[PDB]
């Protein structure tokens, strides 16, 4: 029951790869430490290699299977349909990975005759048969980091046409079901304000409060054959064509299921038996996988008056406290179940009975004050990493702009606001780029976005509150600073000095420049302003923005 098989070819790399910060003539104004910051190549593959291969063993209780079969009572009622060859190919993103068939993505986008083709034949195949395992490409992730250096992250995808087919049998299920089989639980569902609610009024709700996040240690590779089926059977729970459950069937036992490696060169590298990554369901399944063994461990644990939030393999509980040393062995029993549903820790879990201290999805809860002087609370995350990746984007461009997403995602924050704000709108003024769409990604999913936008974007996410937030907490303070001295950052006089001239500027730009200078910016002046609700500021359609992940699964939403 091993994870992977290896043949002894290499996970090569489809061109050059940097590993070193690129450095240009922005770079140090951002930061001076550039050797802290790194890339990942395929240079490091062999060792994620060694570290996702082991044997998995499951012993599944009642508890296990109880669980199961609420679970699916709740996806029973859920009814997909499939979507058309049409709908399926708009959901590619522009630069997708190019099919090795004779057409790429912008050929898919504009549904030319070859691509559209092809999807048909993989479609039919899909039907016609259900045991011929899948080809799928194994690459080393080239992600941006801060040295503490961790080996590449290894990427499993099939091809495009197969991609496409995925989304016609299951982007509707692996959209819609998670938060119906879930409920509340379902992380993807929430904003980061609305993550923050539920996470606060959750903690709230419990007398003697206690909670702690769950890692799981490289929770892709734990998922057995299965888990993946128990999945497919959670699908199948769902009213669906007679074609779409028949592609499922044969999706799961041919791709989720397991199939051959092959790397860039065409070289036979190995056999998956685990989750691949770069598949659709990769984040639903995952979800719901976490969500079967640790609402199981919860019970297994008997833990009082259980709340759990679930983002793909990212867990958190919330719990009613019965003491610090019968919480301690709690723990451990739910360890211990977790570990026999094959999803063991790679860190011990800790109870925390402060809310602040706890960290989900790279996240935690901290609190600041408004203009009004009332307490706020807001989603932040250590800035290390986002600042990294940050410097990287000053000197390199790439097909996801991190700094976009993070601001987005983290506005209210001190770092996004005096640093990423800052350092980004200076650099777009002096290239006049400010009206040019840029992609970013939001729980997986691609989006072009408009950093004009940004204002009003903020305010209906967060609230107008986050373009006046002051007085931060020591603890959210500290963990800035000590970022800033390990990368080398200017302190806040530079930023506020710099901010000042952003904001000047754009004022003078006026329209929506104007506003970004206003509301993104009003904590650079002395005088700030009253800051009134922005006005014609609601056309967006923000509706599809926090309702599922798809990390992985090749995902493009329209604004
Ligand atoms: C990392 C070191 C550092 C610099 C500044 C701080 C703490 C701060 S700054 C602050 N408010 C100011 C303000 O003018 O309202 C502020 C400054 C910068 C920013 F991007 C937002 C808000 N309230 C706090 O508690 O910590």
């Amino acid at each position: 029951h091993h994870s992977y098989t290896w043949t002894g070819a290499l996970i090569t790399p489809c061109a050059a790869e940097e590993s070193k910060l690129p450095i240009n003539a922005l770079s140090n104004s951002l930061l001076r430490h550039h050797n802290m910051v790194y890339a990942t190549t395929s240079r490091s593959a062999g060792l994620r290699q060694k570290k996702v291969t082991f044997d998995r063993l499951q012993v599944l209780d009642d508890h296990y299977r109880d669980v199961l079969k609420e679970m699916k009572a709740k996806a029973s009622t859920v009814k997909a349909k499939l979507l058309s060859v049409e709908e399926a190919c708009k959901l590619t993103p522009p630069h997708s990975a190019k099919s090795k068939f004779g057409y790429g993505a912008k050929d898919v986008r504009n549904l030319s005759s070859k691509a559209v083709n092809h999807i048909h034949s993989v479609w039919k195949d899909l039907l016609e048969d259900t045991v011929t395992p899948i080809d799928t490409t194994i690459m080393a992730k080239n992600e941006v980091f801060c040295v503490q250096r961790k080996p590449a992250r290894l990427i499993v995808f099939p091809d495009l046409g197969v991609r496409v087919c995925e989304k016609m049998a299951l982007y509707d299920v692996v959209s819609t079901l998670p938060q119906v089989v879930m409920g509340s639980s379902y992380g993807f569902q929430y904003s980061p304000g609305q993550r923050v609610e539920f996470l606060v009024n959750t903690w709230k709700s419990k007398k003697n409060p206690m909670g702690f996040s769950y890692d799981t240690r490289c929770f892709d590779s734990t998922v057995t054959e299965n888990d993946i089926r128990v999945e497919e059977s959670i699908y199948q729970c769902c009213d669906l064509a007679p074609e779409a459950r028949q592609a499922i069937k044969s999706l799961t036992e041919r791709l989720y299921i397991g199939g051959p490696l092959t790397n860039s060169k065409g070289q036979n590298c190995g056999y998956r038996r685990c989750r691949a990554s770069g598949v659709l369901t990769t984040s639903c399944g995952n979800t719901l996988t976490c969500y079967l063994k640790a609402s199981a461990a919860c019970r297994a644990a008997k833990l009082q008056d259980c709340t759990m939030l679930v983002n793909g393999d990212d867990l958190v509980v919330i719990c009613e406290s019965a003491g610090v040393q019968e919480d301690a062995a709690s723990l451990r029993a739910f360890t211990e179940a977790m570990t026999r549903y094959s999803a063991p820790p790679g860190d011990p879990p800790q109870p925390e009975y402060d809310l602040e201290l706890i960290t989900s999805c790279s996240s935690n809860v901290s609190v600041a004050h408004d203009a009004s002087g009332k307490r706020v609370y807001y989603l932040t995350r250590d800035p290390t990493t986002p600042l990294a990746r940050a410097a990287w984007e000053t000197a390199r461009h790439t097909p996801v702009n991190s700094w976009l997403g993070n601001i987005i995602m983290y506005a209210p924050t001190l770092w996004a606001r005096m640093i990423l704000m800052t350092h980004f709108f200076s650099i777009l003024l002096a290239q006049e780029q400010l009206e040019k769409a840029l992609d970013c990604q939001i729980y997986g999913a691609c989006y072009s976005i408009e950093p004009l936008d940004l204002p009003q974007i903020i305010e209906r996410l967060h609230g107008l509150s986050a373009f006046s937030l002051h007085s931060y907490s020591p603890g959210e303070i500290n963990r800035v600073a000590s970022c800033l001295r390990k990368l080398g950052v200017p302190p806040l006089r530079v930023w506020r000095h710099r901010a000042r001239s952003v904001r000047a500027r754009l004022l003078s730009q006026g329209g929506r420049a104007a506003t970004c200078g206003k509301y993104l910016f009003n904590w650079a002046v002395k005088t700030k302003l009253k800051l009134t609700p922005i006005p014609a500021a609601s056309q967006l359609d923000l509706s599809g923005w926090f309702v599922a992940g798809y990390s992985g699964g090749d995902i493009y939403h329209s604004l």
